């Protein structure tokens, strides 16, 4: 029976089972099943893989090959005539700050990660796929349609290689190729900590029995700390300005310096486990540092969960939050953990919330010297604009102050992501995100809309006059037919995100159950679930209810005034509060006495 097992290293330990703590790798959540939701395993597959060939061949792969008797068009093609737009002007979402688009793709990070695959470690596969735009194994290039502005300045196509499968080469038992999840599907602080024990060990100050997580020792933001330097070489960072020459963040997750606004919040997070860790050594001056790093990463860990479920989904789900999300009934070890495929797709609902600009504010919420305002291209794997640009308190302000992105049928990505994306592998401000998440989809063998629609319970468009029905939308109907033929072949990323939203949400109907199913499942099928009893004492519980992301900036950063509510949109000064009114964690309930 061949096992085409190979895709990255299964540490492999045996569980403790009596452990308060989570492992690094997200071994041992589930008794039964102790590898169920852990790190570097395949998705879940919600429905079958769909792939050309049915075993591994996107399709798309075979210019020739259909896909229920129609080509499936160019995923740059969908991209320039559905996805772009021109105007910014209008675009923002007036209740929802800049912060509501950056906790999704901290969530995001948490849950889940499909790397590429490497073999193209110092490369002339990497050449042939980049310089020829030649398919083949895990090159799948991106090929650019007629008439694309890109042909005239870029070349033929972007390269794009395939997701790391149950890992590079395709014979089995004859089985469908399965993607890994490289990042624990439990909602743990995995990208602070990391979801690999050795970097797990590496990130942490072992100098000290303080349990702290270690910090920069060359650069200081007016006293409070930054991550450690990646000083992995060559550095996209180092790349994007070799003047300055500052390198990536070395983080719990390899993405932490993707763009500078997700870089401040891994920050956010890492002073807030310090800060943890030196309370509770005042509290327990006998607790070890491997006590303090668990019980700062433990209470972390519920941190993001409090304010993932009880302030993000709901302004995520709006109306259908109840429908999914019902009230908690205790962990149920017969609920599946593991993110699925599909919903590696559905949150990148997100690139719709991204917005053209970044902003630097001052003290007075105003705009920070003469260059406030940036074009987001410019963010992209940029440290310097932190380290040797104002820290990360004028780019904190503007998460607060500013507004994310609006999804818009006629506007869905900026061109900042949808034309000028900057890849770690690669030179150029160059790269289409949307162009991407459709590839991908096809790589991930994701099956169609209606496919999804079925498995939701929601109507399947077969028509023209029923895709407008649906979508509210004719010439958005018309475009997607003309491009796609049927609503069947039409790929799920775009598909979900052409449905308008919600009542009180920020996704339309198929996405909600997608993403509402997936996050009932992570909270129900958690054993370290924070409202799961014997996890946190009742009095533990009643500390953490009254955290909130403004007390987690008042706390880690020179920030004095700040909103009540982080998420919605917030104007300065009439929207924001002095620190000192905004509730504060209470951890005398982990005080512990041996007399
Ligand atoms: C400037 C902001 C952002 C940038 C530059 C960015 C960039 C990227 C890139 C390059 C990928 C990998 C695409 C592939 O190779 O398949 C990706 C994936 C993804 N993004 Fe985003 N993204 C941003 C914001 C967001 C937000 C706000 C969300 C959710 C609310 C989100 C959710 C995802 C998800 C789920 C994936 C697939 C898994 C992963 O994150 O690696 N992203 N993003
Ligand atoms: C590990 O923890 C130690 C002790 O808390 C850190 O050393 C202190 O760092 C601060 C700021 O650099 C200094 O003001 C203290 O004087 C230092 N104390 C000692 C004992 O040297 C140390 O830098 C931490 N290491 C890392 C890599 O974060
Ligand atoms: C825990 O989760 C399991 C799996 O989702 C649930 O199992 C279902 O229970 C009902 C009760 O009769 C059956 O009709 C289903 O067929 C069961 N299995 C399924 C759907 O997988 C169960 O409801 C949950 N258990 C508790 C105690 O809440
Ligand atoms: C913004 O959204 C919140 C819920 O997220 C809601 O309570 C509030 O009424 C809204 N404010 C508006 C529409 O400005
Ligand atoms: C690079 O950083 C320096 C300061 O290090 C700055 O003056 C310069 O404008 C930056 N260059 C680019 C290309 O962003
Ligand atoms: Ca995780
Ligand atoms: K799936
Ligand atoms: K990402
Ligand atoms: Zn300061």
């Amino acid at each position: 029976s061949w096992e085409v097992g190979c895709g990255a290293p299964v540490p492999l330990v045996k569980c403790d089972e009596n452990s308060p703590y989570r492992t690094i790798t997200g071994d041992c959540n589930n008794r039964r099943s102790p590898a169920l939701g852990a790190a570097n395993r395949a998705l879940a597959r919600w429905l079958p893989a769909e792939y050309e060939d049915g075993l591994a061949l996107p399709f798309g792969w075979t210019q020739r090959k259909t896909r229920n008797g129609f080509r499936v068009p160019l995923a740059r093609e969908v991209s320039n005539k559905i996805v772009g737009y021109l105007d910014e002007e209008g675009v923002l979402d007036q209740n929802r700050s800049l912060l509501f688009m950056q906790w999704g793709q901290i969530v995001d990070h948490d849950l889940d990660f499909a790397p590429e695959t490497e073999l193209g470690s110092n490369e002339h596969s990497k050449t042939q796929c980049e310089e020829y735009c030649i398919q083949g194994d895990n090159c799948f290039p991106i090929m650019f349609p007629k008439n694309d502005p890109k042909l005239k300045t870029q070349g033929k196509c972007m390269p794009f290689f395939r997701a790391g499968f149950v890992c590079p080469t395709p014979p089995y038992q004859s089985l469908a190729r399965e993607q890994i999840n490289a990042v624990t599907s439990f909602l743990d602080a995995s990208l602070v900590y990391g979801s690999e024990p050795s970097l797990a060990s590496r990130l942490r100050n072992l100098s000290s029995p303080l349990g702290l997580m270690a910090v920069n020792q060359e650069a200081w933001d007016h006293g409070l700390a930054y991550l450690p330097f990646n000083n992995k070489k060559p550095s996209p960072c180092e790349f994007i300005n070799t003047t300055a020459r500052v390198p990536c963040f070395l983080a719990g997750d390899f993405r932490a310096s993707e763009q500078i606004l997700l870089a401040t919040a891994h920050t956010l997070l890492l002073r807030e486990h310090n800060r943890l860790a030196r309370e509770l050594k005042k509290l327990n001056p006998h607790w070890n540092g491997e006590k303090l790093y668990q019980e700062a990463r433990k209470i972390l860990g519920a941190f993001i969960q409090i304010i993932t479920f009880r302030d993000y989904l709901p302004i995520v789900l709006g109306s259908e939050m109840q429908k999914w999300i019902p009230p908690y009934q205790g962990y149920n070890n017969s609920v599946d953990p593991r993110i699925s495929n599909v919903f590696t797709f559905a949150f990148r609902f997100g690139h719709m919330e991204v917005p053209s600009t970044v902003s630097r504010l001052d003290e007075n919420y105003q705009p920070w010297g003469p260059e406030a305002e940036l074009p987001l291209h410019t963010l992209f794997f940029n440290t310097w604009r932190i380290i040797k640009d104002g820290g990360i308190d004028p780019l904190v302000r503007g998460l607060l102050a500013k507004k994310s992105k609006l999804m818009n049928q006629d506007k869905m990505v900026t061109s900042e992501l949808r034309n000028k994306l900057f890849q770690p592998t690669h030179k150029i401000h160059g790269f289409d995100l949307a162009a991407i998440n459709l590839q991908r989809c096809r790589d991930h063998g994701m099956p169609g809309y209606n496919s999804w629609r079925g498995f939701c319970g929601l109507s399947q468009p077969k028509t023209l006059k029923g895709l407008q029905t649906v979508l509210k939308n004719k010439i958005l109907a018309k475009k997607l037919m003309d491009l796609y033929k049927t609503p069947d072949n039409i790929d799920i990323w775009i598909g979900g995100n052409a449905e308008p939203m919600v009542e009180r949400g920020r996704v339309g109907p198929l996405l909600a159950c997608l993403l509402g199913r997936q996050f009932q499942q992570i909270r129900d099928g958690d054993r370290f679930w924070w409202e799961n009893p014997g996890v946190f004492t009742e009095k533990q519980r009643d500390s953490l209810q009254k955290v909130s992301f403004s007390r987690l900036i008042c706390d880690n950063t020179h920030i004095t005034k700040v909103p009540l509510h982080a998420f919605q949109a917030n104007n300065y000064p009439h929207d924001f509060v002095d620190c000192s009114t905004v509730d504060k964690l209470d951890l005398s309930p982990w005080a512990s006495r041996e007399n």
